[PDB]
């Protein structure tokens, strides 16, 4: 990370189970039901995962994301009885969350430290569509925003971290993959990138353990962006 | 046009005569010698075109537009008395200006306004690299930088214009092109876009006319990016 960061979204800057659990109660409530929104939100992204995978496997297609998601949907509403209440104008008002994921508390003034030292982008697998009204509406600042839609794949193939590189305009090593998730660094690393660790004890809510280990390839470790942004003179 | 903003970034956002003729002009007093850096310009700018129009044709592989104006400097320096004096390392410096054209005095605060009603990024031919840092380097404030690199193409091609559509997930009716040029404005307007027309007359310096008459099929007409925030109540 001498020239630019890249930034994981889901987890590592923005609580997406916070943001399920708590806009879901507000649509659940005002349909007259209530709803296991922890469970769903486990349902829905690993969902999306074994969706992804046969993505990344070659079976089915590519899509973007925000289809993902919405195909996604309609498999685990079936393992809920009031899923069959919702219509599919309902459901895609419940897939439009994902486009308006919380950040946590220092995602914002360590975005704007770091970018008045450094070139910042996304580099995410989430839609164009939904990373760039994420941050909008955050009120993240970035330099550019890229994910995995640009290049029609899904981290951590490479054809991803190049993507990050070759719209920058820099080689690996003036790059910093900046994430939550140890898969994606590994990958990072593999191709040359600095890595950044960002410690999210709750990204998948109050009653889950992650993985927080520091590892000896981690670039940086961080218990938020703004702590990052001290390690590196910002 | 009521949800997101599109900018044409060279003669639209930014004075690339200027930028050119000034920092071109210390080019040389640090080496100790003079140009006519307005011929320069038109030569550099023409020549990248046609090999430009080398690789929309296919008749030449794809190359991306830093690339394609690092070739071009040396085609167009062998036709002036300085130039085999530039080694490579001075070409590379030389080339180095197109990622730093100096905005118009309007542009920057037209830019922050109009991002406090609309979405809004960039779509103009240049690369990613270049468009990304003529942006940072101008305080230029976006909510996404796209570029035709992103599908390796050009306007008025119409990819580029869908994947303005795809990555903000909105149609074309709710999206609008803005721009100095006409042809681009033409094929926006083809495509349902509302189009905005900024007249820039010093767009190739001060010896020249521009064409910056009105049209029935715009849908605003400005005299700079503040002009136009104004007229859509931004």
């Amino acid at each position: 990370g001498l020239k630019a960061l890249f930034f994981d979204v889901q987890g590592t800057l923005v609580d997406f189970y916070s943001t399920i659990t708590r806009e879901g109660e507000a649509f659940s409530a005002v349909r007259g039901f209530q709803a296991d929104w922890t469970t769903v939100t486990e349902q829905w992204r690993a969902e999306y995962r074994s969706r992804l995978d046969q993505v990344i496997k070659g079976e089915r297609p590519w899509t973007t994301t925000d289809r993902i998601y919405r195909e996604a949907l309609d498999g685990i509403l079936a393992n809920h009885p009031w899923g069959a209440s919702l219509n599919s104008a309902d459901r895609d008002e419940l897939n439009s969350l994902w486009s308006k994921l919380i950040p946590w508390d220092d995602t914002a003034p360590g975005l704007a430290r770091l970018r008045s030292k450094y070139i910042t982008s996304t580099l995410s697998n989430g839609s164009m569509a939904s990373v760039l009204r994420i941050s909008k509406l955050g009120a993240l600042p970035f330099d550019a925003i890229l994910t995995a839609e640009l290049v029609r794949s899904s981290k951590p193939d490479p054809k991803v971290y190049q993507l990050a590189l070759d719209s920058v305009g820099i080689e690996a090593h003036q790059a910093m993959m900046v994430a939550c998730h140890k898969y994606d660094l590994q990958a990072a690393k593999r191709l040359g990138f600095k890595v950044a660790f960002i410690a999210r004890p709750f990204e998948f809510g109050p009653n889950k353990k992650v993985d927080t280990k520091p590892e000896q390839y981690f670039d940086y470790y961080a218990n938020s962006v703004v702590e990052l942004a001290g390690m590196l003179g910002a």
